[PDB]
């Protein structure tokens, strides 16, 4: 059970994150989450996609070049993806016709939350 | 072979078709050629595991679309070619590309700087 999540007012991010690993943490998951170049950050992300079991990540704006990466990476391997999108791109609407994907729309952090332990 | 794509705003257009007519006149088969996301995903996705070179334009604004095309060809290994203008710092992940999938980058200034470099690499 290996979950990669593809992750000042930045500190409700910082919270919501924390949440989100705890929350999975205890219902058996693993998560694949100080001095790294860009060659070993990308090293360690691809081979973490690459094993884990499942994929969660935050579409949205502002847009994180290194998300959507992350995104094509999990659903070329053919990865489980899950897409926590706040109500965007053609190709996130309609990347669940070439990889298992499943949609989770939320307004509140809670809402999300609840919609995740259901699936 | 085949080569996919991943692309005022009327500097754009002229610089991509300035591209596509550069590589089919070097033999290259650009894969350009109303729909839905469900659709235009299902194309891309195929064009470009079809497709022997993939060739992108990293840079700001971001495309969400783009970098997930990225991901897509670097995964399936295929031929990454990344044209980055300067500068550049950029992502993380676009920087340490290479070390994951066969990637190869130019940087440039003008348009007729990456069309010279691109021809030598070729």
């Amino acid at each position: 059970k290996r979950v990669f999540l593809a992750a000042i007012m930045k500190e409700q991010e910082k919270k919501r994150i924390e949440d989100l690993i705890l929350f999975l943490e205890e219902k058996g998951w693993e998560v694949d989450n100080n001095f790294m170049s860009p060659d070993q950050c990308t090293k360690l992300d691809y081979d973490a996609i690459k094993e884990c079991d499942l994929f969660i990540a935050f579409p949205g704006v502002p847009v994180s070049p290194g998300t959507h990466i992350e995104i094509g990476w999990a659903s070329a391997m053919g990865k489980k993806i899950i897409l926590l999108l706040a109500e965007y791109a053609y190709l996130i609407r309609g990347l669940h016709t070439v990889s298992n994907v499943h949609y989770i729309i939320y307004n509140k952090e809670k809402e999300y939350l609840q919609k995740l332990d259901l699936y």
